[PDB]
Parts: structure tokens; sequence; C-alpha cells
């Protein structure tokens, strides 16, 4: 089972990356700015990504890579049918900078443009989330299952305010939150990382997650965990989920997903493939 | 040391209450609503409260009690100088109903209308947060310390959307978030409970917490944990913290607290002592 060997190797690697992250948390940081004042990167993000990609590439030199900080350093963000590793070295950089205890290493493996396996390591909780097509979803060995609430007025939803600080954009995000909150729903949550918000849905701790402004690396590892736990992915348009589209609804079921799509106003964004 | 004997006993009872909450997560729930369609209560909330008060009262029958569900049943919430136990049997009922893993038992002990000790047990995490005036703040025996960021534009703030579903109320809460978000700040977080949001600030995982709409039982146990970890409490008016006012800023430092107070709009609220 070649993909299982890939996965086993990558789980070990994610563990090693999380040790690096924990040690760095206790040292002084170099906090740099990317696309907005709220879009942060540290030297640890960059170091961990280099560690991960150079290791995996050395072992699997014919595979392809899409990494967040690699793309920031000029690599192209193209998804082909070739086995592709989609890496977020630190999902929740802002959390890392503050010691907010939801910081993930995320690794997605994609073949024929379909998610095959995903690894999301919650570094500060020591929780290893895994999933693989046809194999189940787990947290530290415990099988994961989504909840089953088809009534949005009894749902607990998850989302984030995003790194944008452009007033028009922030206004639509908050207007989407206002619309949903007043349907009414039970509440909105978030822990400040897309991967771990999705893992909370996978585990049955909330009913659905949505966000616009994410990238393929934020969601590729957690997407298969959600679906192997029994959930569904959709685009915010109602159509099929598209990994390169910057948009996601990750839901325990289709009824909830389709309803959320109906209430959300779409923001404009640069696709990861343009 | 009389109050230490009170505290040691109450930590044992908090542990017992947390085991009751964890066993209830398993079984069917009776979900009732209180002050709004999103203000939930279960039989477990009511059970735990009665367990706590009957037990503490037998040991300390001259002391006073203020409990969330007792007040909901018609009891008064009068704070006198008499040693007073202020109890939130389950802080985060919505989280409890959904399995969102931040659910707390909160006990505050107040003497001469001053916080003396506080106990906040994170049930699903097995994290016992404690604090006593002149003794320090701890999580499972490890001393807590707030972080030190005096620049709000580099801050991570914590808050919640509230249980109100009244449009005019939700509009101000979201406007306050918009104002803060665009200062700009690094982000807003929350885990869906006042007491655990405050314990995250105590532990240095976020820079400050604010909310309007809370009650004395939401904050009495965590308040002393925040101040013994080196933080400060303030009213949103900039004045001293008032436990019965339905308003709180719990901050690592005074500079951030005062800036938050300057930026947000107050919502009118029925006091706990009116
Ligand atoms: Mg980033
Ligand atoms: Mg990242
Ligand atoms: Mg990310
Ligand atoms: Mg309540
Ligand atoms: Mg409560
Ligand atoms: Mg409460």
């Amino acid at each position: 089972d070649p993909w299982q060997e890939c996965m086993d190797y990558a789980v070990t690697l994610a563990g090693q990356a999380g040790e690096v992250v924990r040690e760095a948390l206790k040292n002084e940081m170099n906090i740099m700015v990317k696309s907005s004042p709220a879009d942060l990167v540290t030297a640890t993000d960059q170091k961990v990504e280099k560690m991960l990609i150079t290791s995996i590439k050395e072992k699997y030199p014919s595979h392809s890579f899409i990494g967040e900080e690699s793309v920031a350093a000029g690599e192209k963000s193209i998804l082909t049918d070739n086995p592709t590793w989609i890496i977020d070295p630190i999902d929740g950089t802002t959390n890392f900078v503050h010691g907010f205890p939801f910081v993930a290493v995320s690794i997605g493996f994609v073949v024929n443009k379909k998610m095959e396996f995903g690894i999301v390591y919650s570094c500060l909780e020591d929780k290893m989330y895994t999933g693989r097509k046809g194999k189940g979803a787990f947290c530290n060995g415990q099988k994961l299952q989504v909840s089953h609430q088809e009534d949005i007025t009894k749902s607990l939803l998850v989302t984030e305010l995003g790194s944008s600080r452009t007033p028009e954009t922030v206004r639509i995000i908050l207007s989407n939150i206002e619309r949903l909150l007043c349907l009414p729903i039970h509440g909105i949550r978030g822990v400040g990382t897309a991967a771990l918000n999705m893992c909370l849905v996978a585990a049955g701790a909330a009913d659905a997650y949505y966000e616009m402004g994410i990238h393929c690396w934020d969601v590729a590892g957690a997407g298969i965990i959600v679906t192997e736990a029994g959930g569904v992915l959709l685009d915010v348009t109602g159509g099929p989920f598209d990994l390169m589209s910057r948009r996601v609804i990750a839901s325990s079921n289709k009824t909830l997903a389709e309803r959320i799509a109906k209430e959300i106003q779409i923001i404009p964004l640069q696709r990861d493939d343009e």
C-alpha cells in the first residue's frame, strides 16, 4: 500500500515539526508581515516548511509540492494529477505568536486532484488528527464521527474573521455573521485556525465550518478528515467543493451546508490557480 | 487559615461536579431556553448547582449563595459583605450541548465584596484553574502569568457574540468588533465561555477579554485568577470593575484595558443588583 507508507512517514515528520514549534514558542520571535498587518509569518514557519518539503522531496523526488511559505517565496501554486503534498507548516501563525493553544502542522496528500490523506497535528494539545480515503478519521487513535443536526436553528457554526483589514471586506464578513446569528442559530465559534476548526467539525464538536479567504493548504489536510468522519464539503455557491477556489463549507451534513450557502454573500478573491 | 480550608473543599467539589458533567455528555439531554432562543439550560446545569450549594451550605451554613440557575428560579442575587459563593454550575451550556470541548464549572468566593478565591474547572480538558488573593494563580499546579503587550495593534483580544438575538443588540456587538478589528489588531478569539476566556488571558494565551451581557457568576471565579496572574480588571467605562454591572474588561495590563474601554460602545443592560 504505497500511499499508506507515505502517510506513516508523514505522521512521523509532523510529530517532529510539532516539537520544533513547541520549542520555538519559548524563544524570542521574528515576526514579519505578509499580505496585511494581520497576515503574519515567523522564521519558525519558514524553517518548518523547509524541513518538511526537503525531507518529503528527498524521499519522493517525483512528487509535487504546494507549500504556503514556498508560494510566498515565489513557487507556483498549481495542482496537477501528480501526487502532490500540500503543506501549511504552521496553521494559526497569529495563535503561535501569542501562545493561543491552537496551532497546527497540516499536511495534505492529493492524487488525481482528489484528497487521499490528511494529517493535522495540534502542537500544543498533542492531538494528532489523521484521515485517509477509505480508511476512517482518527484523533490519537480514537475514531471520529460528525454530529447530526439538520436544523440550522439548533446549530453551532464555526468561522473566522480573516486577515483582511479592508473595510468593505470586513463589513461583508460581519454581515454574513449577522445574517446567520439571527436566523437564529445557537452560536458561532472559532479557534483561529482553519485546519483545527475543520477538525472540530470532524470530531462532532460543532455542526459546520465556513470561510472565504483560505487557501488550499489551510484545508487540504483537514478536508479528508471531515469527509472520513462522515461530513461533506461544498463551495459557498452550493456547487462542488473546489480546493483551489479560496472558499469552503465543511459540514456534518448536506442540509446544513446548502442552507449556509444560501445565506452567505461572496467576497471576491484570487484563486490559487490564477 | 479558614478561607484555605473553604478553598480546598470547593476544589474537591468542583472535581466531582466535572465528572457529573462529563458523564452527562454521553446521555440524552433536555434542552430548555431561558432569556433568549440562544440562552440554553439543561437539567445537568440545575443538578450541579443544587449539588454544590447543598454541600457547601452544610459545611458553611452562615455563608451566602448566588447561583445562576437559583436566580433563574427566582432567588435574589444580592451581594453583601458576608462570605458569598458565586456559582456557575456549567459555564458554556451551548458548548456542553454540542460537545465543544470548553465547558467549565466556576466557583468564586467573595468576602467584603472583594474576590478572595476562584476555581474554574475545564471539564473536558481536565484543567483545574485556581487563584487566591495573596497566593498566586495556577493551572494543575503550574503558576500562571499574563503576557505583556501594551500595543493594542499587536494584540489578540477575546470576546463572544452573546446570547441576545435582538437585532439592535447584535448590531452593536458586531460594530464593537468591527471598531477593534480595524484599529487594527491581530485578531479576535473566544472559546464560548467567559470563565475560560478569562483563564486564557490569565495564562498569557491572549492579551485581554471584554464582554457586556455577562453576569457575576460568569466572572467571579476567573476574575481573581486573572489578577493573581498579574492582570487587571476594569469596567468598560474606564472605572473600577463592578462585579454586578454585567460588564467586564479582563486584561494583561492597564494600557490595553483603557484603550479597549475608549473604543467600544456600551449596551444598556439590567444589572445583577437592580
Ligand atoms: Mg500564514
Ligand atoms: Mg501557515
Ligand atoms: Mg494556514
Ligand atoms: Mg446559562
Ligand atoms: Mg451557566
Ligand atoms: Mg456562565
